[PDB]
């Protein structure tokens, strides 16, 4: 009690996020282009729908909010989330940041700058919209660019500013972790406001304790990705793996068994629509998990409740770790 | 009499177009990125009052129509075109096509897939807007990437079915036009619908007459680009060179000298907003030339006709071959 978090539609309290999934989208796309190109996703009402339904299906499997963590260059469409989290009855969080593919307009911008950008999608809106980001999104594909580095010391200082978390997109396999963290904690930013994320693209515990051990949230949040009977598909391959969802969720029982339990987030970083890759995607996905953001309480929570993880743990990983992140601090 | 041309506006006659800038931007700047952040630009209100001053200047300077070449990738709003074109009375022809910052939604998409988006913010209209393209926007930066080959083969696909120019900017210095030139006819796409850009960038009139002698269009768009007394300002430098307009101006004499007069195109490659490059670019730029979009009328054509130009040659340049070029056919 007491405690707020903004979310698309407006302030909820803290204890009312529930079961929150905190890698997801509704949409990855790219700034403009469900403006510019909405027939790509057959039209924008079809996209909305198809949203709907999904987080619908989400939502009677116990989900009750998810952070989407489109920043402008993932093609963020607040108007978009509002309307979804407002007719599936799931809250949204939305976020700020920036992904790996800005434009020249932000890619030429210095850390002052950014911090300005990033502190007005938080504290004055986004856009013309009034809804404010709850959560500051940053990624690497390996070592930093020097864009990059700005990027992360903008976001570590918009989030000691307000107190709102950052999450990140890494190379799991490359441990970009390790370098996020050298970043942050240089601007003097807290490790429990921070979430590595895509970890469990890898099975390398030593990266991932030595995370947890500094404090780091540590986010699991590709649950669903395998492209294991797909290996014909080249595309498919790359993006997700040869690792099973079983695989990726024995990471979960991993750091708790380590006595990491509160360090781990859990996710699916599912969408509805998804512009920025191969055309038909989304077909692909939805074929290898038609539960979208449903995979992980149908699936995954039980597949650790019979390995032995006991229901409060369970609890405190879906509930209270992410209260915990969302809340500003 | 006839032909008709779309602006942001509507709809006008051919021979209404009058003297006529081929290469101009109300802003550049990156696709969402005016709705993202529009304090960049002081506000959104202050940029279109800059650029209504600026667009009256040059209407009272004897300007009557520009080509905004601004395409999705450079964040063109056909809103704030459509405003300042109402306002200061100034027809606009708004673009299609992508220039050399295109997002993963675009870069990863087909040749067939391209021609659909330029055909449908020629067909349909840009957006949800109903306003449509008068003219199709490509560039290379040297040798095509694989991409930009798939944008100049959709470019040249869309020109042939709506009878819509096509325009390029290259990099001049690099020869890129006989490389575009290569890929346009390759799709059967006639010269006479082609302009290619950034041309006064080089001396090299071997390179430029033999673009004009197989019907391109010469475009002459860079006029007041100099750094010439900036050489400390690195960024200047890089951007404006170290030719003066004379220099510049020189190029179309010497195309009509040779026989190409109704091969050139004239223009600025001015804007009123900029954020696609250095902060305070903008208030360089202002300095370098503070009559904006009326130097090629009160300096450049002045110049020619000291220089000896008839004024039915210059007015073949200025008006005839723009409405020849813009003209679908
Ligand atoms: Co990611
Ligand atoms: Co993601
Ligand atoms: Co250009
Ligand atoms: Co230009
Ligand atoms: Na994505
Ligand atoms: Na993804
Ligand atoms: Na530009
Ligand atoms: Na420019």
């Amino acid at each position: 009690t007491g405690d707020l978090i903004n979310t698309v539609r407006g302030p909820i309290p803290v204890s009312e996020a529930g079961f929150t999934l905190t890698h997801e989208h509704i949409c990855g796309s790219s700034a403009g282009f469900l403006r510019a190109w909405p027939e790509f996703f057959g039209s924008r009402k079809a996209l909305a729908e198809k949203a709907v339904r999904g987080l619908r299906h989400a939502r009677a499997a116990g989900v009750q909010t998810i952070v989407d963590v489109s920043t402008f260059d993932i093609g963020r469409d607040v108007r978009l989330l509002a309307e979804v989290s407002r007719a599936a009855d799931v809250h949204i969080v939305a976020a700020t940041g920036l992904w790996f593919d800005p434009p020249l307009s932000m890619r030429m911008r210095s850390v002052e700058e950014l911090t300005q950008f990033f502190l007005r999608e938080i504290q004055h809106g986004i856009e013309d919209t009034g809804i404010r980001a709850g959560i500051i999104k940053v990624a690497t594909t390996g070592k930093a660019t020097p864009f990059q580095e700005l990027v992360l010391k903008a976001a570590a200082r918009a989030s000691l500013a307000t107190g709102v978390p950052v999450t990140t997109h890494t190379s799991a396999s490359q441990r970009d972790g390790e370098q996020q963290a050298a970043i942050f904690e240089s601007e003097g930013l807290s490790p429990s406001r921070v979430c590595i994320g895509h970890s469990d693209d890898t099975d390398d515990l030593s990266y991932l304790t030595g995370l947890a051990a500094r404090g780091y949230l540590v986010g699991l949040d590709r649950m669903p990705y395998s492209a294991i009977g797909l290996e014909g598909n080249a595309s498919a391959l790359a993006l997700f793996g040869t690792r099973s969802w079983q695989t990726r969720a024995l990471l979960i029982k991993a750091l708790i068994d380590r006595g990491y339990k509160d360090r781990i987030l859990v996710s699916h970083d599912w969408l509805f629509g998804f512009s920025s890759y191969v055309t038909n995607i989304m077909d692909v996905m939805d074929r290898i998990n038609p539960d979208g953001m449903a995979f992980v309480p149908l699936r995954v929570i039980p597949f650790l409740r019979e390995k032995g993880v006991p229901p409060e743990t369970l609890a405190g990983v879906t509930v209270a770790n992410p209260a915990r992140f969302l809340s500003p601090t």
